[PDB]
């Protein structure tokens, strides 16, 4: 056997991992599959992708193009249908109709071996009859070899016969391919549609309770979710609701020594009171989660749990599984560090002792909330735990439980990242809060939506209790806004933690992104209703940014994005489409200074010729315009972060 | 079962079709593994190069280095032995005596834990003992760990005994390595040295005659051979030397028809008389071509025969083997094509009707002239047959004959020209000839230099009787001198085609790369004694390049180059490097004018040092001088085409 067919098929993608882990997509999602195809000699090749369900079944006929020309590169763009682990082939052939049509043109019209020639087509297009079902297109086939074989009748006109736009829809749906060739089946593993589209909210159920009670219970906690679910919002991320240690005890604004009523940091999980499969008695029982749960759903709000395989001091495994952490000569245990950072709140894991009760362990955890309806896990710090025991363990859960959906906080190097996703994490954390500028943002994006959207989804937190961007420092309420329309309308998911829509931007001190007074390490109860009667709030912008997302499929997808470019460094534009869905967008950067700007459409890349002007409406107010391959803008910030347009039908 | 192991190892390189067909090396060749190593959390990696030759055997301590910061991506230089199918692998491990070194000169100094601190790295550097097989180096770690232990020395002082260079010496030679970690084995073929590396001379003996018989012979092209061994070259390229057809033979300068004493051309292949395993009867046997062979032998030249798979209409496979050809509906075979390049001489082969007689007879064919002492073949045309086809016949030969060579007369796309080295040509033609601007051969060189060096080998042909460049014809002498420079100094192969030193340069007309009366269709007779003696030939140049060539390893590999900045756009400036020996070379490219310019050296990519001044010779003249970061040349064309220094230890 060779390694190359027939008619070479090569070097098909997506590929992750040369092959030996999956392609990613969700249902509905679609993507293109490219290969490297040509043949032998001056003749014309055509290929095809044909995908198969899990059942085995293949998709239908989907003709690919060369992508451009002399390249020998091929395309076609895919559609995933149902859940599951799929499989795609590139079929290459050759093309002999083409191929004889190009010379008939010209040899016709020249004189030359006409009769060889028309007699030539004739045997071409009687074989590709013989495989057309049809019997009105197998007789259209057959009228036209009778016509080139009618050799009373003009050259030109006899050629004309089989050149008719009736044949070529014929020979379109059913070509005659030669020498068939098959690339080795690529594995494509598709998910829910949350997995890659969905808008999250953070916050800290403990900080949302009363006068007399002022640590919040899940009973409490609860009365804040109509208000997140009226934002539009399909998933709530809780940090760890276990109970929290009590040696090393953090205080207020990540002080060493906690004081008596000091309430220390959530991520410090365990204490004789329980550990990662216990609730924290403060925030009340399992049945109490129960009805948080419950109530969630109803508002169409699904539960994401934070897990962090890290224990405090107390934790009950640092006495019943010693093994898993590592003790220095003295029998200590070094505290947990990222560093500069410092957690003295807690011990790292220990994996290559007892790897196997590692998992078991980790699995029943997670199989404990998923009985009690958490289908999603927001993962802290993967990165400083093994990759293979992220992939066993990801592995074990979608065995029996594929809807179940992993996120990746991973803020580390790109090798790290990639591979996270790849071994099999459903989504990641992301590198957006560090990209403000123009420059940044559209090189990011270009990255994210290209060949890294075969094994990565992206999860834009416009901020997170550990990161509060200078941006938002500097820029104030007009930044919160900028950063929001951006977030989502980049990613098909974003994130806010609480406080976001307030405007919260109080650094812990010049130069960090720490909040100050940080919810981490104390109760934070918010005036939401003043907040709401005197405007102070970008809670409508938000709300009104996931209308749009669920209004409009093109903001649903990652995957079809354009930069358009303007004459302002500070403005920028792009376009992102689903069928006849087409999403534009012009963001000024610039959070203290109105901006002008000339828009420069890449009208073609809409789907349009350069010299049309077409109607759109900026979603966020109401507002028409008629646009086209130029045009002014004009933003003021406080006014005006952006312009989300929809094109209008 | 995980796809990612204890400490990820990913994405070796280099690797060619994911694996399935091998990496590429000569004897003595050297070349960069690479990998992408990293692991959880902050500790520190490190990573080593297992080479395992054909009988499995590995070979030395190779480890890697990070080779950017932050990057995680690996590499080492490995050196290939002996010829046959060789392995690689990537072996990634923790470095558990770098991440101790790291905090303990931090700690140390801050008077943190000093006694565990030095403890914790007593009993690493115990471990390490273990497992190293000198006793005098087991015997230096222990003393360090006496040190490490002695509670009455100061904590710095006992810390700086660990750190010693000769403790560092026995750790570099066998660390400590935690949970090392495998990459699966990747294929190395190591083929022989004049695969990579030989100067070549293409000839038509025919020409090569008497004046009583003009048509040359195989007895009488043998004197030819003296003066081709005195220029330097290794290898022989011979036009087809079998009979030719007559019918449809073409004539003086590509005419359609012939007259009585047209030799016709050697490519359109058989007649009566034979086909490919025969020799043309004017010139001469079997037997007076086995003496050409010897006589070659003797003076270091071996032959490369032309192979082309296609036959004249007057070939015996055309009655014999019919369904060789595809025909036309009245039995005709349209003749072969290349457009707008015709053919009129020779049929193209089919491949479809009989592919097992096809390659049967081919490879009969090959053993043939291998019988005869052919060892290398150029192929003709090989992406007009199928690469399936030259992959099966190639596996089929090097399978009992490994030292055979086969270089692809390819020019055509990227994609076919890739594939058709990567599924066993040993050589390939190259773009070179269409590469004449600094910009261009900039960017060229760098691209096979890079990673196609792992499958692809050049042969940079200056001319051949396809290809006179304008270059060339609007150049005349100093452009020769310029081409031959850089076509012997970028390639370890290169090679020209007779006539080329006597810079022979008329086009068939204004715009055309043939020759005029080109020696395709008519018996070029040349005056190689006048030429001599008047000075009109560039052979004393071609000879010292070749010299130069065999004088210094650096241009006996492809793979070590790097292009050094000039101030002129008409001035190139390289170096090329192998152990001590490094080459430094000043083209002008301009054949008309004198150019002038600075060279600026990066002198660490030479080994050195910026303000450093190294000696040089320019091996042109013998002329000496001292030459740094900045250095003066002045090309005059016609008297110094370029400066070839190498630089003097
Ligand atoms: O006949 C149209 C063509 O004519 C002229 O091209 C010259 C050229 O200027 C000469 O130097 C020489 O070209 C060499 C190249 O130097 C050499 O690299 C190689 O070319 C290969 C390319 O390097 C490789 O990328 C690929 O080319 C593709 C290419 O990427 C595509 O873009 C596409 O090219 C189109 C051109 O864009 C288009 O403008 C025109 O080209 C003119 C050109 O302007 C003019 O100066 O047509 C082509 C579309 O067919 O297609 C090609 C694939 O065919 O592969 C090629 C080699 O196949 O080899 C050539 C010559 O052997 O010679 C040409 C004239 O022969
Ligand atoms: O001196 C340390 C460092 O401090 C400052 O970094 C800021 C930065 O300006 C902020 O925007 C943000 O950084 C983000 C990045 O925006 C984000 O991309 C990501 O960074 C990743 C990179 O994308 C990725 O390339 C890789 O980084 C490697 C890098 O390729 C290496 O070249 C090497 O970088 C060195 C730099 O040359 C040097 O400038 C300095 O870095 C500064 C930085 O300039 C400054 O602005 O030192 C490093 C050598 O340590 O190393 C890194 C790997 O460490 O992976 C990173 C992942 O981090 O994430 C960061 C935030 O993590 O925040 C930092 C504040 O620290
Ligand atoms: O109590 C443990 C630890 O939690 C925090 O750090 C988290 C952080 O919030 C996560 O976003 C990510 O960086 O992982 C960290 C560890 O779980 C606190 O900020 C930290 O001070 C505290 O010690
Ligand atoms: O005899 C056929 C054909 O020979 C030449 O074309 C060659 C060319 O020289 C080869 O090196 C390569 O390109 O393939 C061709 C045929 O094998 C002549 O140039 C041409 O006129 C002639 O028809």
């Amino acid at each position: 056997p060779t390694v190359v067919g027939r008619i070479p098929v090569l070097d098909v993608r997506p590929v992750v991992q040369r092959g030996r882990r999956p392609a990613k997509a969700v249902t509905g999602e679609s993507f293109e599959v490219s290969a490297t195809v040509f043949r032998e000699g001056h003749d014309a090749v055509g290929a095809n992708v044909v995908l198969r369900d899990p059942r085995g079944r293949p998709g239908p006929w989907t003709p690919m193009r060369e992508l451009a020309p002399g390249t020998d590169r091929w395309g076609a763009t895919v559609t995933a249908g149902e859940t599951g682990t799929w499989s795609y082939t590139v079929e290459a052939w050759g093309d002999p109709v083409t191929t004889w049509r190009h010379h008939a043109r010209i040899k016709i019209p020249a004189g030359l071996d006409t009769d060889l020639v028309l007699e030539e087509g004739a045997r071409l297009y009687e074989r590709a009859a013989a495989d057309v079902p049809g019997r009105e297109d197998r007789r259209e086939l057959l009228a036209a070899v009778d016509a080139l074989r009618d050799e009373s009748r003009p050259a030109a006109s006899r050629l004309a016969a089989a050149l008719t736009p009736q044949v070529d829809a014929v020979l379109a749906r059913h070509p005659l391919r030669d020498l068939v060739t098959s690339s080795d089946p690529l594995p494509l593993l598709v998910e829910r549609e949350r997995a890659l589209y969905g808008a999250w909210y953070e916050f800290f159920p403990r900080s949302e309770g009363t006068p007399h009670t002022p640590h919040g219970t899940f009973r409490t906690a609860a009365r804040r979710l109509p208000a997140i679910a009226a934002m539009g919002f399909d998933v709530v991320y809780l940090p760890p609701i276990h109970p929290i240690g009590t040696t090393h005890r953090k205080g207020r604004n990540n002080t060493l020594s906690a004081t008596g009523d000091d309430v220390g940091v959530p991520w410090a999980i365990g204490s004789p009171e329980g550990g990662h499969d216990s609730i924290h008695p403060a925030l009340g029982t399992l049945d109490d989660f129960d009805h948080f749960v419950t109530e969630a759903g109803k508002l169409g709000l699904e539960i994401a749990l934070d897990f962090a395989l890290q224990c405090s001091p107390d934790h009950p495994w640092v006495h019943k599984h010693p093994e898993w952490f590592h003790h220095r000569p003295d029998g200590t245990i070094a505290h947990a560090e990222n560093p500069p950072k410092k957690y003295q709140d807690i011990y790292p894991i220990a994996f290559d002792a007892d790897p196997d009760g590692l998992a078991t362990e980790t699995v029943r955890i997670l199989r404990h909330w998923m009985d009690h309806g958490v289908r999603i896990f927001r993962v802290d710090n993967p990165h400083t735990k093994p990759v293979a025991f992220w992939e066993r363990v990801i592995a074990d859960i979608n065995g029996t439980d594929p809807d179940v959906i992993f996120l990746a906080e991973a803020f580390t190097r790109p090798a790290m990242m990639a591979t996270l996703a790849q071994i099999g994490f459903q989504q990641s954390y992301t590198y957006f809060t560090w990209r403000n500028t123009k420059q940044e943002l559209t090189e990011y994006l270009t990255e994210l939506s290209g060949e890294a959207a075969s094994y990565m989804r992206p999860n834009f937190f416009a901020n997170t209790p550990d990161i509060l961007h200078a941006y938002l420092q500097h820029g104030g309420r007009p930044a919160f806004e900028v950063r929001a329309v951006l977030a989502a309308t980049l990613s098909p998911t974003w994130g806010i933690y609480s406080g976001y829509e307030l405007c919260e931007n109080t650094p812990l001190r010049e130069g960090s992104e720490e909040y100050l007074d940080s919810e981490k390490y104390q109760l934070k109860p918010r005036d939401w209703t003043r907040a709401a009667r005197e405007g102070t709030t970008i809670a409508p912008l938000v709300t009104r940014l996931n209308t749009i997302r669920r209004e409009n499929p093109a903001l649903r997808q990652l995957r079809d994005l354009h930069f358009h470019p303007t004459d302002k460094e500070e403005v920028i534009a792009y376009s992102k489409r689903q069928g006849s869905n087409t999403v534009l967008v012009v963001v000024n950067l610039d959070p203290r200074h109105t901006q002008e700007a000339t828009v420069s459409l890449d009208m073609p890349q809409l789907g349009l010729d350069w010299h049309e002007s077409v109607p759109v409406r900026d979603e966020l107010t109401g507002e028409t315009y008629h646009w086209g391959r130029a045009n002014y803008v004009r933003l003021e910030p406080g006014r005006t972060p952006a312009h989300v347009c929809t094109v209008l039908r």
